[PDB]
DNA sequence: ATTATGACGCT
DNA sequence: AGCGTCAT
């Protein structure tokens, strides 16, 4: 009872932009605003293929991993947005660039967690106390909280989304009890307030849209903030854990989605988040493993504690391409060239991020694919990174590798490789 | 012939 | 160190 800890010690927000290569080509080119629209890599294959989608073209079924040829079988007015090639490949400045144009407005507000592309998490739990002394006991105002949904509200004793969305808002103010400075739910709900403004300052400096999540932490952030996209926030407080989970199935949880997830589902005979709460400890870490078990009793309850990094900055600088089919490399020239290509690329960006960030890399990874080997990775193999040259780079990748050619012919390469990944790692401060 | 990444756990 | 899992 007492002495049962229940996971509400933190506010953690995850704020994640809206389809957001679109969003960065539809600033930039204004006859794609408010349009079906989608962005593609490559065009020759099939149109090329799609990996993201505006919420217009999501209504006519377009999603991610969609041939562009096929989407406009669905959508015939679909408009695309071709990813710049440059040496060859696919390169993603564009977005890196718009990518660091949003963590650093999140980071006047918080210490953030880049956890991809286009998120990241934010501890709110010190922002929120400053912001609970200011109010002095003063009530919040739903014009505080335009955008904000309650997870579960409103419920009991009504046609439009927008009146629904202030029907439960308006409940959820009038049970709260503003003179407790550690109600967790009245903490939940400043850190809305300052998401909501966090989410405002985005928009107004970039143009982008975003959404995002309040809870006690990150999982639960994280499933928050996808229950209301576009262009909205939600709450989940910790008492609309047991209701949301009952119906949820195991694999819309991060971590869960795959393997572990199928094997939760067939060893204990279950389909929803909150079955769980019937095992023990003990016996879910028999079946999944000490730490898995711990953590799966607990997220069952709503409970995690995986804070939130102090890391803005990704820990990883990676370039890779694939080449399927027929376009796999069997010669010596060609593997070299396009080691080549790959390091030419990595060069530019790593001292890109040397100028920016004061570091320097100091591990190479090279990772090759074979034909006829379903897995990711055929093989992984680390050397030395101590200049950023990409001639001496591509050497080196070269030289990890090149016992993997199995051909006696000094010219061919075989079996032929179907993708090559260069990605710089272990950085130290330069 | 999904592709280009990136994080992190295991041994 | 090199491999596997998860995400998307
Ligand atoms: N190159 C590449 N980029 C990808 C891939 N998948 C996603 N991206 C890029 C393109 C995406 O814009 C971006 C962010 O990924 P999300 O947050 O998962 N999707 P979004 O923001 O589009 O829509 P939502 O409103 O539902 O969050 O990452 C991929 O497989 N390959
Ligand atoms: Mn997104
Ligand atoms: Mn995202």
């Amino acid at each position: 009872g007492p002495h049962m800890a229940t996971g509400q010690d933190r506010v953690v927000a995850l704020v994640d932009m809206d389809c957001f290569f679109v969003q960065v080509e539809q600033r930039q080119n204004p006859h794609l605003r408010n349009k079906p629209c989608a962005v593609v890599q490559y065009k020759s294959w099939k149109g090329g293929g799609i990996i993201a989608v505006s919420y217009e073209a999501r209504a006519f079924g377009v999603t991610r991993s969609m041939w562009a040829d096929d989407a406009k079988k669905l959508c015939p007015d679909l408009l695309l947005a071709q990813v710049r090639e440059s040496r060859g490949k696919a390169n993603l400045t564009k977005y890196r660039e718009a990518s660091v144009e949003v963590m650093e407005i999140m980071s006047r507000f918080a210490v953030i967690e880049r956890a991809s592309i286009d998120e990241a998490y934010v501890d709110l739990t010190s922002a929120v106390q400053e912001r609970l002394q200011k109010l002095q006991g003063q009530p919040i105002s739903a014009d505080l909280l335009p955008s904000t949904y309650i997870e579960g509200l409103p419920q009991g004793p009504t046609v439009q989304k927008e009146g629904m969305r202030k029907q439960g808002l308006f409940q959820w103010l009038d049970s709260l009890q503003i003179d407790n400075l550690t109600s967790p739910d009245l903490q939940l709900t400043v850190g809305a307030v300052i998401v909501e403004e966090m989410r405002a300052a985005i928009e107004r400096e970039t143009g982008f849209q975003c959404s995002a999540g309040i809870s006690h932490n990150k999982v639960l952030a994280k499933l928050a903030c996808g229950l209301n996209k576009p262009n909205r926030q939600t709450l989940v407080s910790h008492g609309s854990v047991p209701q949301l989970f009952s119906q949820m199935p195991i694999r819309k949880i991060r971590s869960l989605g795959g393997k572990l997830g199928a094997s939760v589902i067939e060893i204990l005979g279950i389909e929803y988040m909150g079955e769980l709460t019937q095992f023990t400890e003990s016996q879910l870490q028999s079946h999944f493993g000490e730490k898995n078990g711990s953590w799966l009793y607990a997220m069952c309850r709503g409970i995690e504690h995986d804070p939130v990094k102090p890391r803005q900055l990704p820990k990883t600088i990676g370039c890779s391409k694939n080449f399927p089919g027929k376009t796999a490399l069997a010669t010596r020239e060609q593997v070299q060239w396009w080691l080549l290509q790959l390091a030419q690329e990595l060069e530019e960006r790593l001292t890109k991020d040397r100028n920016d960030n004061d570091r320097v890399a100091t591990q190479l990874v090279v990772s090759i694919r074979v034909q006829g080997d379903k897995r990711l990775s055929s093989l992984r193999r680390c050397c030395a990174l101590t200049r950023y040259d990409a001639h001496k780079m591509s050497h080196d990748a070269f030289t990890v590798i090149k016992n993997c050619n199995t051909s006696g012919i000094q010219t061919e390469w075989s079996p032929p490789l179907t993708m090559l990944f260069l990605c710089a790692t272990k950085f130290s401060a330069s």
